[PDB]
Order: C-alpha cells, then structure tokens, then sequence
C-alpha cells in the first residue's frame, strides 16, 4: 500500500472513485453517513468507519466528495482538528468558487494543505477511471496529489490558484448549456423549415457550429445513435445536474457583478425543465420547444 | 461553358475571377461602374444590362444583397434565357424568398438551385468558399463543374431551400456561441481564472467550439485570432446583424421557439448600430450595455 486515503462521500461518484483508489493499492478509509453508500464501497474493499472523524485521524490525504458547499463546510468544521497536521485535503465536489475559497482558507488555517478538483465525466467516467479533474491551489500540492488522482483520472489539469478549478468546470458548463439550447433551437427549426436532421447535423459538425452538443450528444434521433435522443433521452448528464451546476454559474455571476445574458437566460429555461424533467438528459430541453 | 454573374461585388468580383481562371467565359452585369470595371480587368465581359449578359449563357450566377433584389432580377431575365439555363443563386437571403425563386426559375423551364456561401472575400478569393446547396441532386451534379473552381467545399442540404435553411441554422448557433464564449472569459477574468487557462480547458472539454479554438475573443491563446489585431475582420458584426435578421425572419414565417437564437438577434442588432465594421467576436466588449 502507497497512501493512506480518507474519502468522505461514497455516493454514485465517489463509490466508483474509492474502488480504483483500493484497486491501484491504495488504504482507503470510507465514511459516509448513507448506510447503504458506505456497505457498497466496503463490498469493494474500503475499510468503513463510524464516524468522518475516525475516518481522517489516521489519514496521509482526504477526499471529500459531497453534494453542495454547506456540506463541504460543515465537513471540514468537523473533521480539520482530527487530521493529523500538513494532512492533503481535494475536495472533488461541484460547488461555488466563493465556497470552495471559504473551505480552502479553513483547511489552510488548521495547518492542511487543499486543493479544489471538481470532476467531469459522470457515473461512467468515474468508474473507468477517465474523468476529467479541473485543480486550483498550489502547483507543488497537486504535484504531492498526482499518485493519488492519477488512477481515478483520464486528464489532471491544473487551472490556477484557488477556486480556478470549480471557476473552469463552472464557464464550461455554462457555454455547455447555452450550447445545448441553441443546438435543440437549431434543430427544431430546421424541422419547421423543410431541413431533415440527418443533412443539418452533417453541415453543421463540418462548419463552424460544430460542439460537442451535437455531435456527442444529438438532441434529435438518427444523426448520433448513442447520443441519449435515441434511448428516451436516459442520462447521461442529468437536468438536475446541469441545473446544479448553472445554480453554481449564476451565483459565480452574482458574486463577481459580471454579466452573461444567454448563460443566465440557459439558467432560467432549466431551472424550468428541472423542476418537470430532472430525471431526463439535459439536452431533453428540445421538448420545451415544440407545440 | 458560358457563365452570366449578375453582383460583382465584394463577393462577386472574386468568385467570376475563378470562373475566368477556370476557362469559363463569364459574362457580366453590375450596376456600380468600379464593380464592373475592376470585373472587366479581370476578364468578365461587362454588360449594360442583366438581360443581356444573360442571353447566350448555359448558367447564371446571382450574388445579391437581397430576396427583393434577387426576384426583381429573375423577373428582368428569366426571358432572354435560353431553356434548361442553369440558375444558381448564391446571395443569402431567406429560405421562402429562396423557394419562391426556385418555383419562378423552374416554371420558365429552367433548373435552379439556391447555393448561398461561407468563407468571406478571404475565402472567395482563395477558392474554399462552402456551398449548402438546395436543389435536385442530378442538377446539383450539372452545376460541379462551375461551382468546383470557386470551391473548397461542396454538401447537397436538400430541395430548394435547404441551403439557405442550413446556413442560417449554422450562424445563428455560432452568434449564440460566440456570445456564450465571450461571456466565459470576462467570469473568468472577475473570478481571478486566467484566459490562458479557461482557453486550455473549454478546448479539451465539451464547451469546444470554432468561436473560441479559431475565433477566441480575448489576445493570447489564438494568435491569429482577431482580438489579437483590433478585431479586424474576419467575419463583421454588420454580416452576422445580417444573417440573424434572416433568422429571425425564419423563426418568424415557421412560428418556432428559439429564445437564445432570438436573443443573440437582438444583442447583435444593437452591437451593430456602434460597431458594425468590427469582427463579430468584439460583442465580448458590449456585454456591460445590458
Ligand atoms: N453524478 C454525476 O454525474 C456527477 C458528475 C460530475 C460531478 N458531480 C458532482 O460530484 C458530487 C457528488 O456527486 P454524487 O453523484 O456522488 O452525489 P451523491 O449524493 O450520490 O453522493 C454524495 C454522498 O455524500 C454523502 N455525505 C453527505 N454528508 C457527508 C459527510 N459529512 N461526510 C461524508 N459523506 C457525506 C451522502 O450520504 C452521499 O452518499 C456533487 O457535488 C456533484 O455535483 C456529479
Ligand atoms: N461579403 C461577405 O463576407 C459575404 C459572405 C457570404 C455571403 N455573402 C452574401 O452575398 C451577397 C452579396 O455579398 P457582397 O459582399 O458581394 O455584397 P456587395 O454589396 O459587395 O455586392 C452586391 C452587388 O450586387 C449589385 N447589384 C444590385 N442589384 C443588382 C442587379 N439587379 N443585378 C446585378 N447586380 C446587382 C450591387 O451593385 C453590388 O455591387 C449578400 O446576400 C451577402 O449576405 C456575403
Ligand atoms: C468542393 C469540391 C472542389 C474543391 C476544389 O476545387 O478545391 C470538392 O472538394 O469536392
């Protein structure tokens, strides 16, 4: 065995995550507070604790992997005391770049060192081990983090000083999203107009409309036929997440006075969807534009 | 074969330069006397009228400003053609103006086909303009020949009107896009993330698009990008005001939904009253008006 490893959060990403962790020969000590997360994770070799805690004190680096920022908050308020000192704290949740900064300059001030790395890849990229990790924070600390994030990754790439990782995610699936709504646009006029799917896609992946929301993940069925269009529209990158993380996009807006009128515009049509749609894909948006 | 091209204009001009360079004998009419002239230094036979540059022609060429222009034009020739006259309309205008030409040209027993372009006066010189062609596909394979030489890409969208419906679908998501990547790098910016930076992780990652690998609108990451030179076009926020505008006349005519295509509309309508003559990209500059 190589490092010891906390990992606090063993839900659909972090499950997959600790596996290659104890796969790759790593100690991994799980906490949870979900049951049944912490039973699966220990089917796959976690060694399972009954408090985060306990999970931590014996620890050479912790992961956390949660769902929003005031549960990375309240973690860290109760965990930071029971590390041992110079302990690497990565937090891998999605959350806030005014959340991530706050929890960074708490671990920093109880002697840790932290990263943020937010991943994209979803459930499946996760558990081949090809996700894509988006680091801010110190450049040697990612260096001391690399044996640790590589059996989990596919990319690692460093983005700036703190919070540049969950800033980067964030513009991403901002420009993701817009893209999204504008290629279901798109398509959906074409319909009107007389133009078939099939020769739209084609002109559109060779001229200069071409992104990964069409030619990944098609809107409409035929062009793609593993994009989700064709599979009832089954994550995938669920609506809710996207939501999520366009929640996280318009509080970046808010905190920094910035203005980004077809980001916040792709913001306010999902968090419409969401609320009907949250278990579709979110290029199922589509919908919302035929009568 | 004997070629008419009616517009000898930015567009124009280059594209019957190719034809002449081709071995084609190109006839002309514009009615700007510097159009024509500097059409005839390089070997377009410039004539006094539309109609007579048409009458001993096998194909004639339009490229006009607008719908209008182009019906009223159709009108003034389509009798002083010879039958089975070969009709490509290359302007850009909207996709029932296109239709509505096609049916004008084919009833006077002609074959028509709408083959607006991409690329520019850049692209039109060097001959790797983009055709989206609507037509029938047996008159499609008649008009390579001519369309080749002017060409560095040729795709058959459809039936008349698919290729005017396939260009306008196109530009109206990269204004959206172009607006959405320019909105990414001033968050960043505020946010404390570099350009540099955002650049290497939108490129590598499912935001990738044209709009920020070629056309990025902050200077650094792309070089030759036209942030990098005063943003010079390229591709002019007055030429991108002109393709949303057909856009909009589209979602208009079919009832459709399309709010951020609407919205990239009105954004750049706006930009266009200030800076029309700057490369479309400078919208990233405008974003604080709103
Ligand atoms: N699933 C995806 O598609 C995806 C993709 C990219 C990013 N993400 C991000 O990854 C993060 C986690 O995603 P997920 O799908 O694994 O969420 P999840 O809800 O499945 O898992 C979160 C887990 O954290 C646990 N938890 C809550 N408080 C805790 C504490 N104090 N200590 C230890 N564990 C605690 C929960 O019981 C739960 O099991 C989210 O922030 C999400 O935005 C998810
Ligand atoms: N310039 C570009 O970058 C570009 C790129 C792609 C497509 N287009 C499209 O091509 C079309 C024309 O482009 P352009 O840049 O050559 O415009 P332009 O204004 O430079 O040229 C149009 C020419 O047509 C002439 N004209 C007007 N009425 C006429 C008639 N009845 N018969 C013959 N000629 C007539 C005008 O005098 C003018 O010289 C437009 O519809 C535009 O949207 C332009
Ligand atoms: C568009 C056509 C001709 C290209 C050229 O002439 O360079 C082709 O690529 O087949």
């Amino acid at each position: 065995m190589m490092t010891t490893i906390a990992f606090l959060g063993l839900g659909n990403m972090g499950a997959p995550m600790s596996a290659n962790l104890v796969g790759a020969g790593h100690v991994v000590r799980g906490f949870d507070p979900a049951p049944t997360a912490a039973s699966g994770a220990a089917a796959h070799g976690v060694a399972v604790f009954r408090s985060a805690p306990e999970a931590v004190a014996e620890a050479d680096v912790v992961i956390t992997m949660l769902p929003t920022g005031e549960v990375v908050r309240r973690c860290y308020t109760d965990v930071l005391a029971a590390a041992r000192p110079a302990t690497l704290f990565i937090d891998s949740s999605t959350i806030s770049v005014t959340d991530a900064r706050e929890v960074h300059a708490l671990a920093e001030s109880h002697g840790m060192l932290q990263l943020d790395a937010p991943v994209s890849g979803g459930v499946k990229g996760a558990a081949a081990a090809t996700l894509a990790f988006m680091v801010g924070g110190d450049e040697s600390t990612l260096r001391r983090a690399r044996p640790v994030l590589e059996p989990m990754a596919g990319k690692i790439i460093h983005c700036g000083a703190a919070g540049a990782g969950q800033a980067a995610k964030v513009c991403n699936n901002m420009v993701l999203a817009v893209q999204q709504i504008a290629i279901a646009e798109a398509f959906v006029l074409a319909e009107k107009l007389g133009l078939s799917a099939q020769s739209l896609f084609d002109v559109i992946t060779g001229a200069t409309g071409n992104c990964w929301a069409v030619h990944t993940n098609c809107p409409v069925p035929g062009p793609v036929p593993t994009s989700p269009a064709n599979n009832d529209f089954k994550p995938g990158f669920s609506t809710a997440l996207m939501n999520k993380d366009l929640g996280l996009a318009m509080d970046a807006v808010a905190a920094t006075g910035a203005t980004a009128p077809l980001g916040s515009h792709a913001a306010d049509i999902y968090a419409k969807f969401a609320a009907d749609h949250a278990d579709l894909d979110f290029s199922a948006v589509i919908h919302t534009l035929r009568a």
